[PDB]
């Protein structure tokens, strides 16, 4: 007996919608309430069947690759807990989404550069020292998972499950930095920095720039692509649902608990950082967090024995 939770076919920085679970969720034991409007939307709310202690596997989207995709994206963290439950419990459930990838593109100048026709940015960057004007080519942010509960009024966090930062544009390497993971209530949940690329969306923070990822509490949307990229030529790259940040030549910040950081300028080569993961101090981790996933988040729910 489990509950497995998925994006319900949804992708980008928007979540599903309640008739797209439906859909999903028709052939297993799964019922969800999906809300329509606010900062709740897309967040899949499930009933807690009975009293007992329960495993909760959150696993985050992976980001979104660069300029080439021939580059490994960075994976989604999984963040495996137990924690006691009580019967008619409500969770709330934000499966994270991917980063968007920056190719291929509609655009005909944009997908010349994705099949390397299109020599615009490596000259700048020759002519040039840095990317001010054909800003692009850096993939979004992926989204966290977050699994929270209500307690009189207040979001109170369970599993959060990080999401993996963007490649930036310029990106050729295949390593990637160590999964943090927060189980302290005192450390504030924020967004990351945002520069030319968005930084990741936290837990809870007040958002104001169109392409920095959206904090859970307001919502969680993916980040716009970032303004030069999309006056220059239209290049958007989206954040993921689940704090998503939009991509600029950098890479955009994943979800967390706090959010990635991304560069503080359009550097071709930034990586955007992976979010901070979280697990409630009265959970319990089950095994060591673990980057593992290509595509979208997850969450698996059951019955805990031992």
């Amino acid at each position: 007996v489990h509950w497995l939770f998925t994006t319900c076919g949804a992708s980008g920085p928007h979540g599903p919608t309640q008739a797209q679970c439906n859909n999903a969720y028709q052939n297993s034991n799964l019922s969800v309430e999906v809300g329509s409007e606010g900062p709740l939307k897309g967040i899949q709310i499930w009933k807690v069947p009975a009293t007992d202690t329960y495993s909760i596997s959150g696993y985050g989207a992976a980001g979104g690759k660069g300029g080439k995709n021939t580059m490994m994206r960075s994976h989604g963290v999984s963040v495996l807990g137990i924690f006691n439950l009580e019967k008619d419990d409500m969770l709330y459930i934000l499966v994270g989404q991917q980063g968007e990838d920056a190719c291929p593109s509609t655009n005909q100048l944009i997908q010349k550069v994705c099949i390397g026709e299109n020599n615009v940015i490596e000259e700048e960057i020759r002519v040039n020292r840095s990317v001010h004007e054909w800003a692009g080519g850096g993939g979004g942010g992926g989204g966290a998972t977050y699994v929270f509960k209500m307690k009189d009024g207040v979001p109170v966090p369970l599993i959060i499950a990080a999401g993996g930062g963007g490649r930036a544009y310029g990106a050729k390497t295949d390593t990637f930095h160590p999964e943090r993971l927060e189980n302290n209530s005192s450390v504030l949940g924020l967004n990351g920095n945002s520069g030319a690329a968005g930084g990741g969306g936290g837990w809870n923070d007040n958002t104001s720039l169109l392409w920095a990822g959206k904090s859970l509490q307001e919502g969680a949307t993916g980040g716009h692509s970032c303004p030069q990229a999309m006056k220059k030529w239209g290049w958007e790259t989206r954040g993921g649902f689940g704090g998503g940040g939009g991509g600029c030549s950098s890479g955009g910040g994943g979800g967390g608990y706090i959010g990635g950081n991304a560069a503080s300028n359009n550097d071709p080569e930034m990586d955007g950082e992976d979010g901070v993961s979280f697990i409630s101090p009265l959970g319990i981790l089950y095994t060591p967090a673990l980057k593992v996933m290509e595509g979208h988040g997850e969450v698996n729910i059951k019955h805990y024995l031992n």
